């Protein structure tokens, strides 16, 4: 977060994927700032669909300059297989992934917080996966997810992880989060909206 | 599993890192044979491990001919920090996902099950976990586990899902996995025990 920001978005309001992906592998070290194991396989599965999509990019970097770029070769290459294939399927899960991380800093920037227990962050992260993907999900990820944030950190302690290197005041981290936020939501929004558009949005349960 | 085999152990016991990931590298795909969503992170975790061994192995394929090589050559390089970096703390840790596999067949293939349900294999995979990664885990990971284990399939398809392409019968198939079985079992033992030898082992949870 923080250091490495993503520029805002143009005219066109398309999104470059150099850039894109330069911005979003950066994201994965922050589960380390859960500060737990638990967390481990989640940031390998971010990894994972970053690198999918790197994959696809470095083929062509010209001819996938663009997300669109993207959703919109692969609908031809692949059959009736897409949109869940490809590039296009690892973006589609990524964007949520960016989505939680989005809905999460969000509503602890905001001072969503469980009255007894306000430093503990199981609110916070609740709300992020109802947004962003419980709907996806059966009931057995849905368990393992509540039972993951027992190993989740006090909020106070998840932000000094993410501030970590400089120095200053939870208050003051706060703020550098909202200002991220900022480009980070708008991204998220343009490329759901893609989704949405070009007709590759899955609505099922994995 | 079953087709592209890791070949026997020779006199000096000592395992060739080139081989050693051709071989492995195939077996990630087994969690899809599992055939939940539920197991696709754990598949990324063990990609994890062995992209970083292949990332050391590939920046000089001689200076680290064999597995010892790797954990000879890191251990000189890093300081008091080996063998809780690199390559070294990769393969400790890939060498337990082999084991709880090399563990869960034999279970299978024994004929271990539960009397009441025994075409479930969460028996096969709890003895597993508590002979491979137990000790090494908090509460929390085995409360996951357990509730994974909902999702792991019955016997029966697990094996169709093995063999698939094979057109074998089950029977026929379990005698498959034995032979496989013989080099697995033999090759985890030789990393197992150089890593008590060079030290190497860490016996504390994560
Ligand atoms: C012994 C140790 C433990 C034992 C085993 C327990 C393992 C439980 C693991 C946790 C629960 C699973 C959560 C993740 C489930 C994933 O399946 C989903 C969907 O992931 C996608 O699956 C897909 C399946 O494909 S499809 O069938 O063709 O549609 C794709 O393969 C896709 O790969 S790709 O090639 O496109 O690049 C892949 O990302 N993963 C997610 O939902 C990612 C969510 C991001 C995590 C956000 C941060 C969470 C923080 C939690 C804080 C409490
Ligand atoms: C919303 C979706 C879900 C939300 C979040 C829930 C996520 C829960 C995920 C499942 C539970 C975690 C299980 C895994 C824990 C891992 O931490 C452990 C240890 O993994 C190692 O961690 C280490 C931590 O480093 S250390 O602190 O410096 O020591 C290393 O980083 C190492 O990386 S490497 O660079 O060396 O390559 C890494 O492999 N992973 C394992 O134990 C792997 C086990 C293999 C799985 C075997 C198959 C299970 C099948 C289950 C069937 C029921």
């Amino acid at each position: 977060l923080a250091e490495h920001l993503l520029k805002p978005l143009p005219a066109d309001k398309q999104i470059e994927t150099g850039p894109f992906l330069e911005a979003v592998s950066h994201l994965p070290p922050f589960f380390d700032c859960l500060g737990s194991p638990v967390f481990t396989p989640i940031k390998a599965v971010i990894s994972g669909n970053i690198t999918k999509i790197k994959a696809v990019y470095d083929t062509n970097p010209a001819k996938f300059r663009t997300l669109q770029n993207i959703l919109e070769v692969e609908k031809e290459m692949y059959g009736a297989e897409w949109p869940k294939v490809g590039a296009t399927l690892a973006l589609m899960w990524l964007k949520r992934g960016l989505r939680f991380i989005q809905v999460f800093l969000q509503s602890i920037c905001d001072g969503e917080r469980d009255e007894n227990h306000p430093n503990l962050i199981r609110v916070n992260a609740t709300k992020a996966y109802e947004m962003a993907l419980k709907k996806y999900h059966g009931w057995i990820v849905q368990k393992i997810f509540q039972a993951a944030l027992y190993a989740a950190p006090y909020k106070s302690d998840f932000l000094k992880a993410l501030s970590k290197g400089q120095n200053v005041t939870e208050e003051e981290c706060l703020e550098k989060i909202r200002l991220f936020l900022v480009n980070y939501t708008a991204t998220i929004d343009v490329i759901y909206e893609m989704y949405t558009q070009m007709n590759a949005e899955l609505n099922y349960k994995v």
